[PDB]
């Protein structure tokens, strides 16, 4: 299948493994030609959710359910007082119940937000009631059990419905991403709304230059704690925060803003809540009649969570289905899997280990089912939208996870360099300055694939597993509470936290990747950690909020970290390095602790030394000419010391001569000299003396 990839122009080890690979596409190939035959091709199957779930038509309200394993079910809820003895719907020849139901006095039968459930029995049993799978909204009572859900029908009259102004912005050269949880995103460990979120955070996100919003924890799960990641009602926006037309307000506020939004899809497991989420549908059937795999496949025995079986056809419709709906319904601009190393292999990734060797990524244990819904998802979303951007969060690195299927790969964009931020905290809670390799740093900033788009980021919120000290904490903990008035010079650990923030930040950024990443609050360097009330923090919920409180004050030193990152941000937009591939590491000095290098048209200096200050430290560059500072980590702008001259000409000295390296500097063809005071890191720009002076 059949026969050359274009892949293997790029990698030929995976000609190695052709068999794999044939196989692969030939199962694409054939359930993307299945699709076409019996459903009339991808993008008409992914509009499922004009057909399955409650839809209101011309004088009648339609609703349809897949439940193989049911031998009666009905529609109840308040409309038919939750007795459903005239509302038996009726089963088809592949287990979908549907159900029509007239207008009564020209109005729709089930008001709109008016609460429903799905109610069904076997086996002679009582009645089981459960949420619809494709209900659009669902809400907690609180009447002890703190629950179950009810579904709720949503189906807003004119002025209650949110109508997009704004068109969708163009696809950025990189993408600098601000990443966001709503409910923790007030200053008050309360539950924030969408709303909120739009009118407070937003103009912040585009205050600093980022082009793009990650939003979590949008598809509704019914524990908070899950961060999102235990997904209960796929459809469904998560209520808490608000409704459907609040979120729409929100992603229309960013879109006026200049922002692209993705959201996160979790289509690698679903929550086992039986009232509450699709767990509910798994009666015991096999499992050509569930979401689900049985036994162990069927679970996820880290998340303790349901896998589902991606060969169904109903759940194919089903997630094919649901990728339309948030982009066409909600326009957003893109997604991020989360969870495919998961999906990627039947061992999940939960005993491993994966040492970079291609047996381990293309083997008996590689998930077809799996990568080829990728390639559906990937196929059709780039369709429906030819600008997306959807990332893979994979820890595997496999590869051609990143490259387009119509060349033989899984379709992504982009994926999350993982890998990063664990060896900041590693660094930064078990090494002496004085041990910190600038050689491991920057092999772990470069190590990649260079066919294949990366986004990097310093640190994250840590929620997949327990939240995790910020970088800012781990360098200053507890000063950070007394420590931070601009009235005061700060203290020797106050004054080393604040700039190695702003150096570990902006390195990770220039080396990294392609593209940025930003968890809200770490732009500021937010104290602390996130977390959400749980058994092993005694249900503590002080963590779920973000101060901003702290940023929004003159008279701390936060302002300093978050005018860094407006600035770093500001000159990516400036001069394009993510989007570059030039890159050339020039030095790694271990004993002065520099670390210089190119990327784009940029020269960057980082001196990590705790004390000493360089005087005409000679750094390679490209092209000759005069340089001057383009972002420097020292301005008393971003609460440093001041020390570097911002209107001081580099003029260049030849280097030997060009292609012969060893007689260059570094083996870069010029050179000028810098001051370079410690931990300070300045970014340099060749002087374009036609057009500058």
């Amino acid at each position: 299948e059949v026969d050359h990839l274009p892949i293997y122009d790029l990698d030929p080890k995976l000609e190695e493994f052709k068999d794999h690979f044939n196989y692969r596409i030939k199962r694409y190939l054939d359930q993307k030609c299945l699709i076409e035959k019996h459903e009339g091709g991808l993008e008409e199957f992914s509009k499922g959710y004009l057909k399955f779930g409650i839809n209101t038509v011309d004088g009648a309200t339609i609703y349809r359910e897949w439940a193989p394993a049911a031998q009666e079910a009905q529609l109840i809820g308040e409309f038919n007082n939750w007795n459903g003895a005239k509302h038996k719907m009726e089963k088809d020849k592949f287990g979908i119940w549907s159900i029509k139901i007239s207008h009564v006095n020209g109005k729709p039968a089930i008001p709109h937000n008016s609460k429903v459930k799905f109610r069904f029995r076997h086996g002679g049993g009582a009645w089981v009631d459960r949420i619809p799978a494709w209900i659009r909204y669902a809400t907690f009572d609180a009447s002890k059990f703190g629950a179950p859900y009810d579904g709720v029908h949503w189906d807003p009259p004119a002025c209650e419905r949110y109508v997009f102004k704004h068109p969708r912005p163009p696809k950025p050269d990189a993408p600098r991403i601000y990443e966001a949880h709503v409910g923790m995103s007030g200053e008050e460990p309360e539950v924030s709304t969408y709303r909120e979120f739009a009118d407070n955070v937003l103009p912040r996100i585009r205050a600093n230059n980022y082009n793009t919003v990650q939003l979590m924890a949008i598809m509704e799960h019914s524990y908070y704690a899950s961060f999102g990641y235990h997904v209960t009602n796929f459809f469904a926006v998560s209520s808490r925060s608000g409704t459907p037309e609040d979120l729409k307000y929100l992603v229309d506020k960013a879109h006026s803003l200049g922002l692209r939004v993705l959201m996160d899809v979790v289509h690698s497991h679903a929550s086992n809540n039986v009232t509450d989420g699709l767990n509910g549908y798994d009666v015991g059937q096999n499992t050509h009649e569930s979401y689900f795999h049985t036994g162990d496949r069927g679970y996820h025995k880290l998340w303790d969570s349901r896998l589902f079986n991606y060969a169904n056809w109903e759940v194919l419709r089903f997630l094919l289905s649901n990728l339309r709906y948030w982009m066409d319904e909600f326009m957003f601009d893109g997604f991020r899997f989360d969870g495919v190393t998961s999906m990627l292999y039947h061992h999940h990734g939960i005993n491993k280990g994966f040492t970079g060797n291609y047996k381990e990524y293309f083997s008996l244990d590689t998930d077809v089912d799996a990568i080829v819904y990728m390639m559906l998802a990937n196929h059709l979303m780039h369709k429906l939208l030819p600008e997306a951007t959807i990332v893979a969060e994979d820890v595997s690195g496999m590869p051609v996870l990143c490259r387009p299927v119509d060349e033989g790969g899984v379709g992504f964009d982009f994926r999350l360099a993982m890998a990063i931020p664990d060896r900041w905290i590693d660094y930064l809670k078990n090494k002496e300055d004085r041990k910190w390799s600038m050689s491991e740093i920057v092999q772990t900033l470069t190590n990649r694939r260079y066919t294949e788009k990366c986004i990097a980021y310093a640190e994250s919120h840590d929620q997949s597993i327990v939240g995790d000290k910020t970088i800012a904490f781990l360098l200053m903990d507890k000063e950070m509470y007394t420590g931070m008035s601009d009235l005061q010079p700060a203290s020797p650990t106050i004054n080393r936290g604040i700039a190695l923030q702003k150096m570990i930040h902006f390195i990770t950024m220039a080396l990294g990747g392609d593209g940025y990443l930003n968890f809200m609050g770490n732009e500021f360097g937010h104290p602390e950690w996130i977390d959400f009330p749980r058994e092993g923090n005694n249900w503590s919920y002080d963590k779920c909020r973000r101060q901003w409180s702290l940023v929004d004050t003159d008279h701390l030193r936060y302002k300093y970290m978050n005018a860094f990152d407006q600035a770093m941000n500001a000159l990516e937009e400036e001069f394009s390095f993510l989007s570059s591939s030039k890159q050339i590491v020039s030095d790694m000095n271990e004993k002065d602790k520099v670390i210089v290098f190119e990327r784009g048209d940029l020269v960057f200096v980082f001196n990590f030394h705790p004390n000493k200050t360089y005087k005409g430290y000679k750094v390679g560059c490209d092209l000759p000419g005069k340089y001057r500072v383009a972002l420097d980590s020292d301005a008393l702008v971003f609460g440093g010391h001041g020390r570097v001259g911002h209107d001081v000409d580099h003029f260049t000295s030849p280097e030997g001569m060009p292609g012969v390296p060893e007689t260059n500097f570094n083996n870069r063809p010029n050179s000028f000299k810098v001051l370079s005071p410690p931990r300070t890191c300045v970014a340099y720009y060749r002087v374009d003396e036609d057009r500058e002076e």
